[PDB]
This record gives structure tokens, C-alpha cells and sequence, in this order.
């Protein structure tokens, strides 16, 4: 009778076109890099511009009874908080972020990180997809239920401004806000990936991440390499030898058992199913150069590599002159930034201790070796047992708006707040989902928000909120 | 009777103190970086200042009949040429350079690369020892024989300005000057090392050197590492795997047989003797950090590692953000500058082909891999059979001025012109020697010229020139 699922989609599409898109485009212009990428973010004022821009829009599109506050702690990024009272005596917590990754290199000639460009049904620019859409879609999902005169639960929306720097500000806000937030029964987060743009993707796990700096030195100044080569070990050779203690150079297999966990059987089964759904799109849509290929061909194992196994990337370095600048001097120091994704269930403290010991003990040639972990190292997340009402709601929503079943897969990235919530609220259910499908390029050049996908996804969120109301 | 060996030393010491040192100190102020370190060297005018400074001094300290010319080819570094006719119908060719390595980091607070500082009998500054002293000492060695009224051979002095960039200009000058230079019977080069500051060191070999850029890419833009890690091999892992094809990470042993030669037995014997002379000073005087140690403890083998075996150093890199700047993005490209010293007898072309094939064939994961060698890759040198007259002259000179025997050892660095001369003039004898002993720090911070050493060395050169006259 009161609930019209296609009415939800029609309203949500109109809202996306007429109300959201202009505002979101204006948000893309704001160069509000997260604090790790701009230590002077406060002085520069862009973060403040962004939170006021999104807050302004929320206030003019407010559900009934909404309290909105830009919450502020000293020297911290601001936090956008909304409380929508609803009529049902239960709470849902919706989360996203509004801070951005930096420009990056490789933008197409017609595209720019701080210039919104709408082409081929895609909205290009930094932060449209990751994660500017989140506040808009979350609030619109509630507004769509009000359009139909339907009741809904109490909703708390948290749109933070430190996520791209590890959410280090967030625990302080949650301590301030704890009693006001209360106990959510459902957590919705619109900052995750999608296997394709054809169905609803439910994230069943997130990896942890630990970042540190490995420094290796044998000598305290640069030395003529003719004199030294053959007697003084080069610090680069010692550094790569140390990395071989933790990672096999041929396969990439991490050698430290403390960086693995047992993978739940249901996640192995889900990976099999997702391999069948995606086929070669498990890997084919990475920006491979020439005939480059993935580390192995088995699609299920690739999914598990990405979701349930540790993996190292070397993301920066100090101590190297530019090649065109360089003479032949043997360098005094090699420093490498090591970024280690962790399986969902691995404790970052235990993994940190294991990495530091493996990399620093018994130094080759009594080299001076340090491995300094960055604070803000964060645990992954594994979904709790899925409630029947949410399995049904997700399936129904996906079939309604995509005409395809909901699909369940792990996410290879890291969203620190989900681990926090899963620990604080062990009985909460989660809907962690998003729009970051193939070529969406979060953290990369030519980032886009897929508009068809986000309209359908916003509808799914609204449908699940309605379903929550009925359980 | 006419020859007074101590008279040579007395005059040479007075000349060093009164005539050379002020001029050499003024030369240290000139920041004439070699072209590899300053592409605008011609515009900047420092190279021209340096060659005119040394030429001015030579003209005012000229032996009889000297022709001096600053020889110039279009767009090439200038070349300082002297011809001193002498009275004996044979030719000696004396060589050094006046171009400089750049500043480097790590200078002591009271010291500066372009500020001469004389302390503790040492002259600090860039280019005093490597290799500004060479023109002064070479000309003074001849002047000392004129002081005594002694005859000497025809002498050609070549002081080039491209040595620190691989002497790429020099073949063009030698083609221009070939017929004027004629056929030297003895080559003296004052740009080599010394095991200690206590005796004459005769260089019996020089290593070759090949430099190239290794580039590895799997993807054509940076990608979110959460998405990619576990599926797309990191380019750093592939690069270190490739380096393991050519170098064992545990020992530093080069794995390519084409980069080794047979070591002449007499050089193995000489290394044994030099190990006995030097003891732990084979390695103890490198600037080790904390308790860092050399790659092995065997002193003779360390000498041979440094002189007769290939060795790799990684001297620069492109494609890495600074660690404090960096996010966690998987990088599109890893590029490393590889500097490979070669044994004296190894052909750099054959070694180049072997390195490029080993590094680029069968690329892991069909990565895009390139290894591009820098032109100006240069062969080492091995001394010819030592003539009895020169063995005697070197021994006599060393005993006279140092009260210790001459010592014979290989040099781990590279002087391209010596290979050129050894090929062009197979019957020439060589006296390749110098002042670069422990802590002298050529190519490093706090470079110094040891003044006692250089006075005695200049005397040895003069003694050997007198001996040449008598054979
Ligand atoms: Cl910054
Ligand atoms: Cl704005
Ligand atoms: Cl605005
Ligand atoms: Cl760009
Ligand atoms: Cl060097
Ligand atoms: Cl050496
Ligand atoms: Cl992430
Ligand atoms: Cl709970
Ligand atoms: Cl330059
Ligand atoms: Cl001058
Ligand atoms: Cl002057
Ligand atoms: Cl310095
Ligand atoms: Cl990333
Ligand atoms: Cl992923
Ligand atoms: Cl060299
Ligand atoms: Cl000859
Ligand atoms: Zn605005
Ligand atoms: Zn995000
Ligand atoms: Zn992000
Ligand atoms: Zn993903
Ligand atoms: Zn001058
Ligand atoms: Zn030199
Ligand atoms: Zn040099
Ligand atoms: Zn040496």
C-alpha cells in the first residue's frame, strides 16, 4: 500500500539531478586536502569551506526535526554531525567523509582534480566519489521515506574530515559525542568499493593497514664508490635483503606468520561466487601497461589475496638523488616507506612488533637499521553474522533497482571507523557499500562518480532503511 | 755529483709553501663543477675562471721553452695543454684534471667546499686533492730539475676539464692534438689513491665503470593500494627481483660471468703484500656508523673485491615521493640508477650487453622493463710489465723521501684516459699515483690535500723524471 519502491527511485533520481549534482559539483572545486597532505589545512581554510558547503546544503534539505552541528575540538578537523529523530525507537548510524586525497599525476587533458566535469554519465573530479557523495546520498535516502509519509528510525549522520589521514581525530569526537550517539543497531557507510556497476555490493570485510619507515645505514656520509664498492655493503642491497626477510621477491608472499589470520570458510565460498560473477574483471580493469598481468591467474585466489592476505607496497623513499642529478657516490642512507595491508582479523600491534623484529634483528654487517611505524595503524573489520532481515532487504533492494541479486565481497582498503564500531557495538548490523567500481579511480587521476550507480545505490539505502523500520 | 736528491725536496717544499699553496687556495674558491653536475657550466663561467687561473700560474712559473695553450673545441670543456721541449729525445706525458665534483652534504662547521681551510697540515676544500694539485705538482717536478741544471725529456702536460663527467670531451682533443703530442714513453698521472701517507703508492690497475637506469612498470598511473595490493605486483618488488638476477642480496656477488676477468697472479701476490702493509687500514678508515663492518674480514680478498671484481651501487632513483609527502598509493614506476664497477680487463660493451639482457629478458608478469646504459661507459686499465729502470726509480724515490719502499696496489676508481693511452701506446710505462689516502674524501665532504704527502710525492715524480733521463 504506503510504500512504493519505484516511487523511492523516481524521487531519488530527481533529487540527484536537480538538488545534489549542482552542489556536489561546487564541492569538487574545493581543494580540501586531508591533513596528512596539507599540514596547514587549518590556515588554508579549504576544509572549513567544504564542511560549511555540505552543512548549508543539509540544512536546506533537512528531514523533520534535524539537529545539525559542525562539532569542533581544538586543533582537530571539524566533524559534521546530524541527529534526525525519526519515529521508531532504534538508531541507525550513517557515516562518510568529506576530506580529500591530493591531486595526483595523470589527469586527462579535459579533466582536473578541482574542476567538476560531467561526461558520459560520470562526474569527474577529486572527491566526488571518494567521498563527497556520502552526506548527500545518506540524507536523501531519509528524505525519500519522508516523501512517502513513512516512519523511520532515529538516524545519526557522521561526516568526518580526517579519514584520508587515518581518522586520528575521530576517537576524540566519538568520546565527546558518545552518549548523544547512543547505540546503533545498523551502521551504513557509503565509502566502499563495487565489483561492477550492475548490482548492489555488500562489503563483508576491510583490511587493516600499517605504515612505517625502514632506514638502513652503514656509513655516516657519502663515499667515492670506486673506493668503497666491494668493501662497504651498499645500503640499498642491505635494505632489499631485509625486505626479503618479510616478503618473497618472486611471489610477494609475506613470510611473517603473525601477519596472517584464519580465513572464515564462508568468506572463501563468497570469493568463489564473486569470481564467477566478475570473471576476468577481478583484475582486467587495472591500468595495466602493455601486456602486464596479475600475480596469479586464479580469480578466487586473487580476491582472497586482495581481501584476506597481507600485502606490501613501497610508497615513498628518502636518501636518493634524482637520477639525472646523481653522480656515482655511494649513498649514506636508504629510507623506504613500507605500507602493509593486513588481513581483517590481524592485530596491528602484534603485526607491528613482528615486522620491527624481523626487519631490525641481526642487522647485516652490523648496519644501523630502524623500522619506525606511523602511529594511527589500524585494524581491519569482518562482518558479523548477517541478520535475515538485512539479507532479505539487500536482496530485495538490489533486485528492485538493478534487477540483479546483491553480491557480497571483501574490500581491500581500510576504513578505521568500522573496526571501532564493530568493537563498540558487537550486536550492530552493517551495510558498508559504495560506488568505487572499475576505473572509478579513488586516490588516482580521473576519479569519477558513476551517476546511474549512485542513484540506484541511494535507492537501495533508502529501501534498507524502510526495511529496518519493518523488522 | 750534478743531481742532489735532497736538493730536489728542499726546493719542492719551498715551492709548495710559497708559490703553489696561495694559488691552489685561490683555485679552491672557484665553484667549477664538471658538466654532468652543471649543464650550464659554459654560461656560469667558473670552468673558464679555473683554467685561466691555473694557466696564469703556469705561465709565471714556466720551464724553458714552454708553449702553453688553452685548447678549445666548440661546446666542449677547455683543455690546458703545455709542451716543454727538454733536451732528451723522448717524451713524457703528465695528466690530471681541474674540473670538480659538486658540494655534497656533511661538511664540518668550519669547512666549506668553496672555502680553502688549512689545518693540521691538511688543505681542505673541493678540488684541492681531486685534482687541482696535479698541474702545480707536475710543472714543479720539472722546474726542480731545471733548478739543478739537469736535462730532462720533452714533457707534454694535459690538464682536462671533463674528467669528473667521464672525459667525453677528451678523445676529440686527443684527435686534434695527436700528432703534436707524439709518442710518450712514460705517462704520469697524479689523480689516484694512496694506501697510507707513509710511502709512494704505485697504481697497478683501475676499474672500469658502467652506469645505467633500470625502469620497471606494471601500471600506467598510480592506483589505490588497498584495491591493487595482492593482485598487481608492486614495481619495487619486481625491480629488486631483477637486481637479484645480477647480484646476490646476501653477499653482493655479481652473478653475471661476463662481468669478471681472470686476475693476473702477480696482482693476487701484490694484494697479499698490500694487506700486510695496510693491515686493518684496508677497511678501518671508511666512515662506518656505529659497529658497522666490511663485507668480509679477509684483507687480501677485500683488496681484490675493490680492485679486480665487479661491484654494484645504487646511486639515485626516480619515481618515489618523499616519505613525509607520501600517501599509500601504489606507484606507477620504479627507476633506479645502477653504477657497476668493472674489473680492469672487462670490456664495457660486453658487460653492457650482458647486464641489459639479464635485467630485461623474461620480465616478471610481463612488466615493462628497460635498462638504458649511459654513453661514456669506460674500460679499466692494467699496468704493463714494469720496466727495471722504473721499478728501481720508484723504489729509490720512495726510500729517499719517505724512508719506506714503494708499494704497489690497484685503484678501485676509474680514469678513462689511462685505458685510452694504454691502448694507443702499448710500449709506454706508467706512473699513476696520488694523494687520496685515508679520509682524503675525494667526491665527499671535507676533502683534503695532505701537504706533507704532496711535497714528498712531487719530489718522487721529479726523481722519476730524472731517472727516466738516465736510462
Ligand atoms: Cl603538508
Ligand atoms: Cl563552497
Ligand atoms: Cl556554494
Ligand atoms: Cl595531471
Ligand atoms: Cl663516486
Ligand atoms: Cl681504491
Ligand atoms: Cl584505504
Ligand atoms: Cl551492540
Ligand atoms: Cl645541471
Ligand atoms: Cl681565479
Ligand atoms: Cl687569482
Ligand atoms: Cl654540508
Ligand atoms: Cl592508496
Ligand atoms: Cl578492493
Ligand atoms: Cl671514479
Ligand atoms: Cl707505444
Ligand atoms: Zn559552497
Ligand atoms: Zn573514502
Ligand atoms: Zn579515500
Ligand atoms: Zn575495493
Ligand atoms: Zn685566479
Ligand atoms: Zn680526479
Ligand atoms: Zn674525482
Ligand atoms: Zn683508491
Amino acid at each position: 500500500g504506503m510504500f512504493k519502491p519505484q516511487g523511492l527511485y523516481d524521487y531519488i533520481c530527481q533529487q540527484w539531478q536537480e538538488e545534489i549534482l549542482p552542489s556536489l559539483c561546487d564541492y569538487i572545486k574545493i581543494p580540501n586536502k586531508s591533513p596528512h597532505f596539507d599540514a596547514k589545512w587549518e590556515e588554508h581554510g579549504y576544509m572549513e569551506q567544504a564542511v560549511n558547503h555540505i552543512a548549508n546544503w543539509c540544512k536546506s534539505h533537512a528531514p523533520k526535526g534535524m539537529t545539525l552541528e559542525i562539532v569542533r575540538l581544538k586543533n582537530r578537523t571539524p566533524l559534521l554531525f546530524m541527529e534526525i529523530p525519526g519515529q521508531i525507537d532504534d538508531t541507525v548510524l550513517l557515516y562518510g567523509h568529506l576530506d580529500k586525497q591530493p591531486e595526483m599525476s595523470g589527469w586527462s587533458d579535459d579533466l582536473h582534480p578541482w574542476k567538476p566535469v560531467l561526461k558520459n554519465g560520470l562526474l569527474y573530479g577529486r572527491g566526488g566519489a571518494d567521498d563527497g557523495y556520502s552526506a548527500y546520498a545518506s540524507l536523501t535516502a531519509i528524505r525519500a521515506l519522508e516523501q512517502q509519509g513513512l516512519p523511520y528510525p532515529r538516524c545519526i549522520l557522521i561526516i568526518e574530515a580526517c579519514e584520508e589521514s587515518g581518522s586520528y581525530d575521530l576517537p576524540f569526537y566519538i568520546e565527546l559525542l558518545k552518549e548523544r550517539i547512543g547505540k546503533p543497531s545498523l551502521v551504513i557507510c557509503l565509502d566502499s568499493g563495487a565489483g561492477n556497476y550492475e548490482q548492489l555490493w555488500m562489503t563483508t570485510s576491510l583490511r587493516g593497514n600499517l605504515v612505517g619507515k625502514l632506514t638502513v645505514e652503514l656509513i655516516n656520509e657519502g663515499v667515492h664508490s670506486g673506493s668503497a664498492s666491494g668493501i662497504v655493503a651498499d645500503s640499498f642491497r642491505v635494505a632489499r635483503q631485509l625486505i626479503s626477510r618479510i616478503e618473497d621477491e618472486n611471489t610477494g608472499e609475506i613470510k611473517l606468520p603473525q601477519l596472517y589470520c584464519d580465513i572464515p570458510d564462508e568468506r572463501i565460498k563468497q570469493a568463489k561466487q564473486c569470481a564467477e560473477i566478475l570473471g576476468e574483471q577481478v583484475y582486467s580493469e587495472f591500468p595495466w601497461i602493455d601486456s602486464a598481468k596479475p600475480v596469479i591467474q586464479d580469480k578466487q585466489q586473487l580476491i582472497l589475496n586482495r581481501t584476506w592476505r597481507p600485502a606490501l607496497t613501497v610508497t615513498g623513499a628518502d636518501g636518493f638523488p634524482a637520477i639525472a642529478d646523481a653522480g656515482n657516490v655511494m649513498r649514506p642512507v636508504t629510507s623506504l616507506k613500507l605500507s602493509m595491508r593486513l588481513p581483517p582479523l590481524v592485530d596491528p600491534e602484534a603485526a607491528s612488533v613482528a615486522m620491527e623484529k624481523a626487519l631490525t634483528q641481526n642487522p647485516p654487517y652490523n648496519a644501523k637499521v630502524d623500522f619506525k611505524i606511523q602511529n594511527g595503524g589500524s585494524k581491519g573489520w569482518n562482518a558479523p553474522l548477517l541478520s535475515d532481515w538485512l539479507a532479505k532487504a539487500a536482496s530485495e533492494a538490489s533486485m528492485t533497482y538493478y534487477d540483479k541479486p546483491a553480491a557480497y565481497m571483501g574490500e581491500g582498503g581500510t576504513i578505521p571507523f568500522m573496526s571501532m564500531l564493530g568493537e563498540q557495538f558487537p550486536k550492530a548490523q552493517f551495510m558498508i557499500t559504495g560506488v568505487l567500481g572499475p576505473h572509478s579511480n579513488a586516490h588516482g587521476p580521473n576519479e569519477f562518480l558513476h551517476l546511474d550507480m549512485v542513484k540506484k545505490l541511494t535507492s537501495c539505502v533508502s529501501y534498507v532503511l524502510y526495511s529496518f523500520s519493518q523488522k
